[PDB]
Formats: structure tokens, sequence, C-alpha cells
């Protein structure tokens, strides 16, 4: 069967933090007053909570409130768990309080307020300079939280937030975060499509850390090249063929054979035989003012096949592509 993976970093976290740290179905929940809470508007659902513009009443603060719907016990308990855990890290969401929604009966997590840059806005006007002194900050929060033992699994534009005046980065939405064991098989249904690692892709259980950098990696390729998204797949299995037509067929042959992978043989018929694509493949007069040297080596070495190849998120702060960023 498949070769088993271990983070080639913080694989003991979890191990010499005490049962309490990771073992969130233990953790007995503080409940903070609901009525602190006015709700303002709303901002949107998803499919696991309804979120809200908020005032905090105590002290005339502008508060999120993400009242969860009620699926899954195990998935709320371990969202709250990782978001205290992580809690004051470097550009990590605050969760400010934890209640009991009066209305649906169910927990309702109110974080801090980001008086956040509109999304296309981002895309469409932050600079060369911007886009590595953004990604630095991302960096940031991806080793902290790895480095306190989580993953963040769903790593995609609309979870990192900005607000550009303050110059003031947040990577939110932890509802996929899960805690990384080494040996434990995760499940393979995280992060959106556009985003997922080839590990996915080819049903690789016993993923990690590196998942953040394959996920991160599509987020600056996309910037830099000025194609949203990057690798544009129809389905799971097209993203993979997308992914191929750029990184090539053979090293996604010698991925599977390391793994001892047993590939679905729905993709015989789809993936074809791909050459590696050279950077400078993708660069054009719309794109030139984005790219560099630096970028195109940066990119290259996130966006490998083998998770345990790519770079980790403080080797990747060491990268020459943020030499020119201030610190
Ligand atoms: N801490 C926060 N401060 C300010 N706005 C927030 C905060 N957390 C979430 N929001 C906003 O709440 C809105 C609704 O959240 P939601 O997750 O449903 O949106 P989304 O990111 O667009 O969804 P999707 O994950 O499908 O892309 C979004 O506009 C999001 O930016
Ligand atoms: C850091 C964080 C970001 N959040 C959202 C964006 C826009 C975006 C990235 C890829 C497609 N759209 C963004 C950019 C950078 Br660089």
């Amino acid at each position: 069967g498949p070769v088993p993976s271990r983070a080639r970093v913080y694989t003991d976290v979890n191990t010499h933090r005490p049962s309490e740290y990771w073992d969130y179905e233990s953790h007995v929940v503080e409940w903070g007053n609901q009525d602190d809470y006015q709700l303002v508007r709303k901002l949107g659902r998803g499919k696991y909570s309804e979120v809200f513009e908020a005032i905090n009443i105590t002290n005339n603060e502008k508060v999120v409130v993400k009242i969860l719907k009620p699926v899954a016990a195990a998935k709320i308990k371990r969202e709250i768990k990782i978001l205290e855990n992580l809690r004051g890290g470097p550009n990590i969401i605050t969760l400010a309080d934890i209640v009991k929604d009066p209305v649906s009966r169910t927990p309702a997590l109110v974080f801090e307020h980001v008086n956040n840059t509109d999304f296309k806005q981002l895309y469409q006007t932050l600079t060369d300079y911007d886009i590595r002194f953004y990604m630095y900050e991302i960096l940031k929060a991806l080793d902290y939280c790895h480095s306190m033992g989580i993953m963040h699994r769903d790593v995609k534009p609309h979870n990192v937030m900005i607000d550009h005046e303050h110059r003031k980065l947040r990577l939110i939405d932890w509802g996929l975060a899960e805690f990384y064991h080494p040996g434990q098989e995760y499940n393979v249904r995280v992060a959106s499509r556009y985003f997922k690692g080839p590990e996915l892709l080819v049903d690789y259980q016993m993923y990690d850390y590196s998942l953040d950098m394959w996920s991160l990696g599509c987020m600056l390729a996309s910037m830099i090249f000025r194609k949203e998204p990057f690798f544009h797949g129809h389905d799971n299995y097209d993203q993979l063929v997308r992914i191929a037509k750029v990184l090539g067929t053979e090293d996604l042959y010698d991925y599977i054979d390391k793994y001892n992978i047993e590939l679905d043989p729905r993709f015989n018929d789809i993936l074809g035989r791909h050459s590696r694509k050279r950077w400078e493949r993708f660069v054009h007069s719309e794109n030139q003012h984005l790219v560099s040297p630096e970028a195109l080596d940066f990119l290259d070495k996130l966006l490998r096949y083998d998770h345990q190849s790519r770079l980790t998120a403080r080797e990747a702060m060491e990268h020459p592509y943020f030499y020119t960023v201030v610190k």
C-alpha cells in the first residue's frame, strides 16, 4: 500500500505540548454574554455559518459574529481550540469571544473586525512591492500556526484579509484547520478546488503543513501572472490535468511511484503526456511588472508535486524575493 510520510519540520510539536492543547473534545468552552453584542447587518452565509457585522456594546467597537449552523460538534470544538491556541500570534485573526446565540441556540464566534480592502481591488492594484510585502506577512501567519502544530488547509484569497490603509493582514476562517499528528491519515476533502495540492488530488491522506505552501504558491502564481485562478480545473480530476500541463507528467509519475500511490484509473484517459513549461512561458506585457527572476525562483520552490520538497514557511522567509521588503 502507500508509503507513509511525515513533515520535515514541527513533527513533535503536539507530543511535547500537554494533551489539553490538541485534544479539542475534552475542551470546556467558557461562554461569554450574548447581549454584549448587537447585530448590525448580514455579511454572508457559508455552508457551516452565517456571518454578521456587529457592535460590542461594552466598548462600542465593531466585531464580526459567526453563528454556526448545527452540523457536527467535533468540527466546532476543533475550530475554537485552534483559535484559542493561536490567539495573539502574528497576523492570526483574534477570537474575541464565544457566546450561545439566542435564536439558533448554537455557538457564535466573535472575532475582531477587519475593515478589509475589496479582494478584486487587491488583485487588480497591489504592486510588485506590495505582493512581496503581503506574502511575507502571510508567511509569518503560516510559520506561526505550523510551529504551533496546526495546518490551515484552506489558504486562498478570501481567507487572507488585508486592510491596505493600515498595511494590516489577517489569516481567517480556521474551520477547516487541523492539528498535525505524524502518521495521521486526514480527509482529502479540504481547500477550495483551485488551491488543492496534488496530495489531495491523488488521494494521499498522510499530508502535513506543506499543503498550505502549495495553496500559497497558487495565490502567488495567480497574482504575478495575472491569471485568476492559475490552475483552472473544471472539477477535481481536471484540476490535476491543469497542474500537469504546467509541471509535466514525468514528475507526477515519480511522485506517485515514490509514495506507492494507486492513481485513480479515471486519470488514464485524461492526464495525457506533458513536459514542464519554463516559468518564463507565462510572462507577457500585462504581467511583466510583477515578475522577476527571484519571484519565479520562489514560486518554483512552492509549486512542487512532492509535498516533502516544497519550501517550509520559515525557509520561504529567507528567499531573495523578500530582500527588498522593509523589515
Ligand atoms: N473578521 C472579519 N472582519 C470583517 N469581515 C469579515 C471577517 N470575517 C469574515 N468577514 C466577512 O464576512 C463575509 C461573509 O463571510 P464568508 O466566509 O461567508 O465569505 P467568503 O469569504 O466570500 O466565502 P467563500 O469562502 O465561499 O469565498 C465576507 O465578506 C468576509 O470577508
